[PDB]
């Protein structure tokens, strides 16, 4: 079915929650064991938000291997995503390990420090170019290069040095600055802007390791993120755009981190980023 009737049925019919509580109730359950560790409680940014034991992702130390972190795998899209929490002041340093480990290029933030008067993340990067960052618990040093400051969103390059080795990598920052404080986006043209210049740097491609995607718990915004782009991605690839169900495509990367999409709202959202998408140009 066509998801652009399917939209207009629904809204029509008013049961966005309906459908989003369908979601919730078939969503896989899988164990998060290491994340409830005593050893991991100042780990986690959320008691009810832990990456399944499966598909967490592995800091190479043999101290404590833990992060907050999943990677989301999508086979037939052939896209793969880190998706994290905003880091917290004592896991700064495993989040800059995890972008080295793993070979990322790119690393998206779809919040703000401060929103409603209270920190949603710390300030993980550096904002003057002469005033440099040092992880000494992960012998890393991030340098400011450049800034490029838009309406809707900041691009940065930044320089990562494994000071053990002294290999430099160039990493870049998109930003997503103007998500509102409460309810999501009146249009999604910015939100699909902003996803299409991620796409053109080379960070969502396979000659790099997996993307870094993040907000506060890394469900939200985060799963909006990832589900636009693999449904339309799918959308290029199937000979029936109509066969691309947003809904099965939701229960699948559900499968690598739970909660993605975290109200009837995002859910909406993500039908229009797509739908959207597919006009513009596709
Ligand atoms: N390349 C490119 C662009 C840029 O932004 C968009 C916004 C909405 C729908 C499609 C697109 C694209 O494909």
């Amino acid at each position: 079915m066509e998801m652009e009737k399917e939209f207009e049925q629904i809204d029509k019919s008013g049961s966005w929650a309906a459908i989003y509580q369908d979601i919730r109730h078939e969503a896989s359950d899988f164990p998060s064991r290491v994340a409830k560790l005593p050893k991991n409680k100042n780990r986690n940014r959320y008691r009810d938000v832990s990456p399944f034991d499966h598909s967490r992702i592995k800091l190479h130390q043999e101290d404590n291997d833990y992060i907050n972190a999943s990677l989301i795998k999508m086979e037939e899209a052939q896209r793969s995503y880190i998706l994290t929490q905003g880091p917290l002041p004592n896991t700064v340093g495993h989040f800059w390990e995890m972008v080295w480990e793993q070979k990322s290029r790119g690393v998206v933030m779809l919040n703000r420090v401060m929103e409603k008067g209270s920190l949603k993340c710390a300030q993980y990067w550096p904002q003057k170019e002469e005033k440099e960052m040092i992880f000494e618990d992960t012998n890393l040093k991030l340098t400011l290069i450049s800034e490029d400051i838009k309406s809707y969103y900041t691009v940065r390059q930044l320089e990562l040095e494994n000071l053990t080795t002294q290999e430099t990598r160039e990493i870049l920052h998109f930003h997503y600055t103007t998500w509102p404080d409460f309810g999501v986006p009146e249009s999604p043209a910015s939100f699909l802007n902003f996803l299409f210049k991620v796409r053109e740097s080379g960070s969502l491609s396979p000659e790099h390791g997996p993307v870094v995607v993040h907000c506060s718990a890394g469900i939200g915004r985060s799963g909006t993120f990832c589900l636009a782009d693999t449904c339309l991605l799918l959308m290029d690839k199937r000979k029936d755009p109509s066969s691309v169900d947003i809904k099965k495509v939701l229960l699948e990367m559900r499968k690598f981190r739970m909660g993605l999409i975290q109200t009837a709202d995002q859910l909406r959202f993500s039908y229009l980023a797509v739908i959207e998408g597919a006009k513009f140009i596709m």
